[PDB]
Formats: structure tokens, C-alpha cells, sequence
């Protein structure tokens, strides 16, 4: 008599946990919860339980288990239309695990040995272009260098040299496709998603061409991830990876490595040149650069980079204080116990590298910049204290690439310019999934004789 | 089979205001409209979101009142922006009175006094421009609209002495409105917090001005602040306190700034697109010639009120690109619409965007045709055009917005030849108010003979 209900279009209940990456940086809030309730606690949002694990002990059930006990599928569902069909989190475990091993081959110690001269030259040529003096937003600059370097190392000479502007524009459109809504409704047909999908298709076409040329000229042999991906084969399967899968592995490596590396490289300098940090730590860093030039010569090689321990510790301490990924997460498949507690099937568990690395019993004076704290850590064997790169079975495969990229950046900058922080240390910017220093992150450079 | 860790918080927020940050799901909603008709429901986390499309279905939305349809839940995000006991943070008794105060500040009478101030600001602003150049019209109109509002809303003292400081505080409040802020307005993240501190500082700024004006009560001030200082609640001798007065000003900045500047930007971006220019510019310029013939050169209220063809150019930008994609209400009392029933607890939506592309209302709705409004304005059926809403909570600033925007374009059209650089921009859906995506470039040349 009153009437019937209108038609219901759909009834959606998305996974809420991925939303924490777009919550505006609730570190103080979650830290207050940790100080009051201890190292394991739960928030419920829309009835979904989100269970946080803070510090090295609580880290264990998160990093020590594997794919049978903890799932990455829901947390990374956002990435499926970004990387493409049947790539990584859009692949079944059988195929995904193989793809992760192809990626591991491309980022192996051996692969890095061949990339380092390319990374070094891309850096030297980049900073050559700079005037006798000036100012720079390093977050913007390093983002430019790091996409340049990755086009060379990952995508190969043909793209880097001919099609760089084209490929950086495509990557940029993909990236602009990842919005807060995107982690709930990855297939929502909004304009930024439509533009993401077009860009992915355009990247597959660009790589089809290169792959096809290299197939038709198989004598040649090439120094890059693309080559590794063209030579990969799944167990029991005659065929190479198709064009969509190879391109998808490349987009995955850019999403994993571009903003993470550029922001950490940005914080490393922003923190080192802040006036009081600079007085205490810049002397050791410059001195080390002098001793290394003495022992290994002036050219920058893998061997010299591997001994820049003080520089290494400046990067690492930037990462400890300002980790680019505030949360990592998993859906609980098999319940577990931690101290007197049970964590049920269906919870989403979290580790915050930001929270866990401000724990005062782990890292004394957690809020002070002290790169030399790592001298003592190097003696420690307790697992999961430093977790900026994650850990265990899905720990960062790019960690050594990132350290080489960042140390190469700051070795070339330190050798060629004298540097000062304009203004106060930036604050973090919580606008995107990857957290970086707020614009402006201005530095002053003058060339040094 | 065990003990659950501490649950520190369980929350089920209102999901409806999330639509404003969903990246512009116009085609999604349009497709639903086409499949299911003029009333349909989407459920998200079990919350029913019911959409009403076109003039018949708009009737329940715009004709009902506060006992039937509530603004409270939808606008709860605004309470810590505007401050305690202001607008959507006040009870109805006081809220209705505050809207009556706002209405007094925006009446024909008050606008007569504002028009010479608006005109002076625009004329001076564009008088600073070079002989020729390019400009981002969105950035430029945003700057002029905030200057102008500082003078008309806030008074000569603030405009002439404290412009920079108030604009910064306003910018900080704007930066505190994030997607997460519409679900959790009191979440203690750094942007909320900076927001809270900026609001307090604006109250301190206004306390000084209000105290000085009260100490010199014989000085006449023409601005919204004087209207709010003279306001009284029925049965209370005491004036509005300083937080309330500041709150009303902040609400008027949030209501009026981005809406007016994006609509001002689209007005020219559309009019000067090559094809639209060929067709509609000659009549617009012809009109400006006749107005100068009849009224001379002064931009008076009366002359602006005769600019019908320009008025229609604004109205048509607004029709095609409305700055608020959705308006919404929580259903307090169930209602019938034709054969349907809408239950208590639904959130009802009207999209100005979707409704003004309804082809039986607006033929060739995708085409720019300002002169459609010669026939449309003769239509008697209610709620065909809803860019400024309608009914009880319909836009109070409409006439101010049209005065501001027509003043802008009267100054620009008389002094410059203008062209669109490149393609018409696409809408940018990254903020609650939608505008043309940057770059929004116009090339200008000063007129000569
Ligand atoms: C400072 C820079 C970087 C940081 C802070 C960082 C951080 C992380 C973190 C926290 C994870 C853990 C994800 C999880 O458990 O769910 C991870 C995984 C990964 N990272 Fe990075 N990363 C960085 C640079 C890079 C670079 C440069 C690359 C590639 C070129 C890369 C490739 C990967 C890959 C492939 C994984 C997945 C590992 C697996 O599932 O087996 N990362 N990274
Ligand atoms: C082109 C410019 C503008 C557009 C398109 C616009 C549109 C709208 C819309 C759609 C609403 C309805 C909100 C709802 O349904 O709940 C609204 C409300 C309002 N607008 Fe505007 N507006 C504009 C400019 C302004 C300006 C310049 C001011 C003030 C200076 C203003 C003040 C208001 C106020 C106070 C309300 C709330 C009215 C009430 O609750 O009674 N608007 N506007
Ligand atoms: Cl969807
Ligand atoms: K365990
Ligand atoms: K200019």
C-alpha cells in the first residue's frame, strides 16, 4: 500500500584494511593505543577486525609465517588493474610464486653488478646538467633521476634512449590512477581508472615492439630486467611470458621501487643537512668518501659503494624514522596465538614500520637522528627490529638496489656540491600511499672546486 | 578457542559523504539511471544510498523540510571546521536563526553595498596584468575570489592589514578536509590539529577586530561581519560570541570560494573554446557594447543585472560542470514517490550533474548552448535546473556568485582578447568541489586600435 522499494543496483562490502594507507597518517593515534593497551590490539571498522602487532616479539607471527597462514590477496587487490591480468596479485599462487622468482633474478646480486655502472653514469650525467649554483626540490629531482635510472636498468637501452618521455608519461598516468577510492573499488569506472587502463595498454604496445625486435635479432643479448623476463619460463610450459605479463612485471617494479626509493633518498639528505644533524654526522660521511676515493680510486664502483658504511647508516636512519610504507598487512587464514591471545581467522593483521621503529626499548632515543646507533645494532641478532623493508618471505627484493641507487645519488652529490637545507625539516606528507617529505623540500647547491 | 586481544575502538560511520571523494563516479551512476530509471538504491556496508534523478524525482528531495530530511549526518564533517555551535554543529532552533543571519548578509540590500567593492577588486586585479601573456585561469580567479571575500565578508581591517594571515589560515582549514575527514572528523591526524589550530587562530584574529569595532560603535561598516555583530537570537540580549561569528565566516568561505572560482573558470574556458567562441562570443561582446551605450562604463548592480547573455554563459558552465556533484539528506520519515517507498534511515541523493544531463529536460545536454536558457527560463515545472540546489536549503549565495563572476568576465571581455590554449580541460575529481584540471591556460592580449 505504501509502495515497493526502489531497485537495488548492488550490495557491496569492500575490504576496509587497505584504507589505512589513506587515513592521513594516524601514527599518534595508533601509538596512544599501543602505550595503553600494549603490543597487540584490535580496531573494528564496519565490523572488520584490524589487529595491530607492535615491536619485535609481536612481529613474529606476521613475518615468520607463509602463504598458507597469511594472505596478501585482499590487501593488494588494488594493484590488479594496475599491473594487469594474471600478473602477481592477479595470478594464482603457483604462477605468482614463479613470477616473484623471475623478479628475484632481476634484482639479484649478480644483476646488480651489471646495473651499477649504468646507475652511476645516469647519476653523473644528471647532476652534470646542474648550474654552478641554484636550488632544488630534491623530492622532485630524485623522482626524475630514479625514473630515468629504472627505464635504463629495468626497461633497457632501446626504451631509455628513444622513448623515455613517452614511458614516464605512461607511468605517471598509472600512478595518478591510484586514489583513495581505488583501494576499495579498483574496477570502479571513474575517469582516473579509465586513463590508468589506457596507459597500461599503451605500455604493453610499446614493449610488444621492443620484445618483437629482440626476438627477431636474438644474437644481441642485453643488460636489463627485460632480458630476464624474456628468458623466463614457467615449469612445464614451452612458451615465454606473453607481452602483458612482461609489461606487468615492469609496472610492478616501478610501483615497488620508484616513490619508495625517491622519498627515502630525499629524507636521507633532508635529515643529514638539517643544521645540528649536519654538525654531528656530515664530517664522518665526507671523511669516509675521502678514504674510499683513496683506497678504490675516484670512479664510483660497486665495491666502493659496498664500503660506504656511514653513508649506509644515514640512509638506514632516514628509513627508520620516516618509512615510506606506514603499514603492511595480511588477512589471517590460520588462527594463531601470541602471548595469552588468540587471533582469529578473518582478522587483518598489521605491522607498522613507523610505530615499531619508534619503540624506545628497541631503539633508545627513538625520536633522535642518530645513524651511528646501527654500529650496535650490527651486533644484535633478534629478528624483526628494523622492518623498513619488511621481512621474511615477502620481504623487499629491491632492498640492495635501493641502497645502491641512494648511496650512488648521495656519493655524486657529496663529491660535487656543498649543500644546505633551506628552512626547517619538512614534515611528512600523508597524501599518497607512499609517505614522503612535504613540498617544498628545498636544498641549496653550490659546485665545489 | 582462546582470548581476544583488547578491542580499543569499534566504529560504524555514515558512509554517504564518501561519495564526494569517490573520484567522480558519474558514468557509473548514469549507467544505473539508464538501466533502472529515476529512483534506485546502492548499498555499501549495508547502508542504503538512494538516488533521485530528474525533476519528478527531485520533488521529494527539495520540497520536504527538516523534520523529514536531515542535513546533520551529511554535513558532520563540517563541525570541527566551522567550530562549536555553528550551523550543522548547532541545534535547529539556533541553526535556522544563523541561516537567517547569513541571509541578511547576502540580501539584495547588502549586495548593493558589496558591488562597488567587488568591481574595485576585479578591476585592480586585472589592471596588474601584462600587455599579453598566458594565465592559469583557475589559479587566477581563486586568488581574486579570496581577496574579494576577505573585503566583503570580513571587512576593510582584515582585507587591508591581515589578508595574508587570514588566507593562510583558510588554506590550512581547506587542507584539513581529507577523504578520511568525512568518516572520522575528529581523528587526531596532523592535518586535523593543524585545522583545529588554524580555527582557533582565526577566532583570535576576529576577537581583536570585533573588540575594536565595539569600542567605536559610531563607525559604519559595510560587510558580513557587521551584520553578524548586530545579530541576535530571539530572547537573548547577548551578541553572538567570537567563535560563532568566526564560524559563520568560515562557513561562507567553504560555501563560496571553490564553487565560485571553478564556475568562473569554466565560464571562460567554455566560452573561448574555438567553436563555442565563433558561436556565442559575438553576442556576448555585442551585449557589453549595448550596456556601455546605455549605462556608460561604470560596473553597477543595474548594469550587471542586464547582462543576460553573459549570465547564461555562467549558467551553462554551471549546468554542464556543477561544482558539487551530489547533495544529500538522511531520511527521518519514510515517504512515497509514485509506486515506491523510501524508508527511514536511507540517505537520499540528488546529483546536479546527472540531472542536468537528462535529455528530456535538456536537449543535446552534452552540447554547450547558453541560449538554451531563453526557452528554459520560461519553463514552469520546478527543479529542472539544480546547480544551486533548491527549496529550503537552496543556495543563499547565488546572486553574489553571479555578481562576482559576471564582474570578472565583464572586466576581462572589455580589456582583453582571449584564447583557450589547448583542449578544453577535463574535470578534476580530487577534491570535494570539482573544477577544471590544471593546466587551465588562457592566452590574453590587451585590446588596441
Ligand atoms: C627505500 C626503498 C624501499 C622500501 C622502503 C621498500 C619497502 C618494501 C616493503 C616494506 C616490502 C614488504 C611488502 C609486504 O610484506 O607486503 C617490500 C616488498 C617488495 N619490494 Fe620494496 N622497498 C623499497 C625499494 C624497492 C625497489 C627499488 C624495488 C624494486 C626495484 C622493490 C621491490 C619490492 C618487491 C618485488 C617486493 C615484494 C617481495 C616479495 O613478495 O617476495 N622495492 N618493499
Ligand atoms: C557558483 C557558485 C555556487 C554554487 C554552484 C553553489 C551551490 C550550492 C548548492 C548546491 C547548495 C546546496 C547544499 C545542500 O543541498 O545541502 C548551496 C548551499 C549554500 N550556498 Fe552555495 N553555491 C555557490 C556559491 C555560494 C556563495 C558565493 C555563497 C556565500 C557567499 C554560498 C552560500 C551557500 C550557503 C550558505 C548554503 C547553505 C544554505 C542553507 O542551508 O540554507 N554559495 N550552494
Ligand atoms: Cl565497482
Ligand atoms: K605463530
Ligand atoms: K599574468
Amino acid at each position: 500500500s505504501k509502495g515497493k522499494l526502489p531497485p537495488v543496483v548492488s550490495s557491496l562490502i569492500p575490504f576496509v584494511g587497505s584504507g589505512l594507507s589513506f587515513a592521513g597518517g594516524p601514527l599518534q593515534y595508533t601509538t596512544d593505543a599501543y602505550k595503553k593497551y600494549g603490543d597487540i590490539f584490535t580496531m573494528k571498522v564496519f565490523g572488520q577486525r584490524l589487529t595491530f602487532l607492535v615491536g619485535p616479539d609481536a612481529h613474529v607471527p606476521f613475518f615468520s609465517q607463509g602463504d598458507a597462514e597469511l594472505s596478501q590477496d585482499e590487501p593488494y587487490q588494488f594493484s590488479v588493474p594496475i599491473f594487469g591480468p594474471n600478473v602477481v596479485y592477479g595470478a594464482d599462487l603457483a604462477h605468482r610464486n614463479q613470477q616473484l622468482k623471475f623478479i628475484a633474478a632481476s634484482l639479484s646480486t649478480k644483476a646488480l653488478q651489471s646495473y651499477v655502472p649504468l646507475i652511476v653514469k645516469e647519476a653523473e650525467d644528471f647532476f652534470a646538467k646542474w648550474d654552478k649554483s641554484g636550488t632544488v626540490d630534491i623530492r622532485d629531482a630524485l623522482a626524475e633521476l630514479i625514473i630515468l635510472t629504472a627505464s635504463r636498468c629495468l626497461m633497457g637501452k632501446e626504451i631509455r634512449e628513444n622513448l623515455f618521455t613517452e614511458v614516464a608519461k605512461l607511468y605517471q598516468t598509472l600512478d595518478e590512477g591510484l586514489l583513495p577510492i581505488s583501494v576499495f573499488f579498483p574496477y570502479l569506472p571513474i575517469p582516473a581508472h579509465k586513463r590508468r587502463d589506457e596507459a597500461r595498454l599503451a605500455m604493453v604496445r610499446m614493449f610488444k615492439k621492443i620484445i618483437d625486435e629482440r626476438r627477431a635479432n636474438p644474437e644481441v643479448k642485453h643488460n636489463d630486467c627485460l632480458q630476464v623476463f624474456m628468458d623466463a619460463r614457467y615449469r612445464g610450459e614451452e612458451q615465454a611470458l606473453n607481452d602483458e605479463e612482461i609489461t606487468g612485471l615492469m609496472i610492478a617494479l616501478l610501483f615497488a621501487g620508484q616513490h619508495t626509493s625517491s622519498v627515502t633518498g630525499s629524507w636521507t639528505g633532508l635529515l643529514l643537512f638539517e643544521a645540528n644533524n649536519k654538525k654531528k654526522f656530515l664530517p664522518g660521511v665526507l671523511e669516509e668518501q675521502e678514504e674510499i676515493r683513496k683506497e678504490f680510486g675516484d670512479e664510483l664502483t660497486m665495491e666502493a659503494l659496498n664500503k660506504m658504511d656511514k653513508l649506509h647508516r644515514c640512509v638506514k636512519e632516514a628509513l627508520r624514522m620516516y618509512p615510506p610504507l606506514l603499514f603492511v598487512m595480511r588477512k589471517v587464514i590460520k588462527p594463531f596465538s601470541y602471548k595469552d591471545y588468540y587471533v582469529p581467522e578473518g582478522d587483518t593483521v598489521f605491522v607498522s614500520p613507523a610505530l615499531s621503529m619508534r619503540v624506545e626499548e628497541v631503539f633508545p632515543n627513538a625520536d633522535q637522528y642518530n645513524p651511528e646507533r646501527f654500529v650496535e645494532e650490527d651486533k644484535q641478532a633478534q629478528k624483526y627490529r628494523f622492518v623498513g623493508f619488511g621481512a621474511g618471505r615477502h620481504g623487499c627484493m629491491g632492498e640492495n638496489f635501493a641502497y645502491l641507487q641512494i648511496k650512488t645519488i648521495w656519493s655524486v652529490l657529496l663529491r660535487n656540491f656543498d649543500i644546505e637545507l633551506v628552512g626547517e625539516l619538512p614534515k611528512p606528507d600523508y597524501t599518497a600511499m607512499v609517505v614522503g617529505p612535504a613540498h617544498p623540500c628545498l636544498l641549496r647547491y653550490t659546485r665545489k672546486h
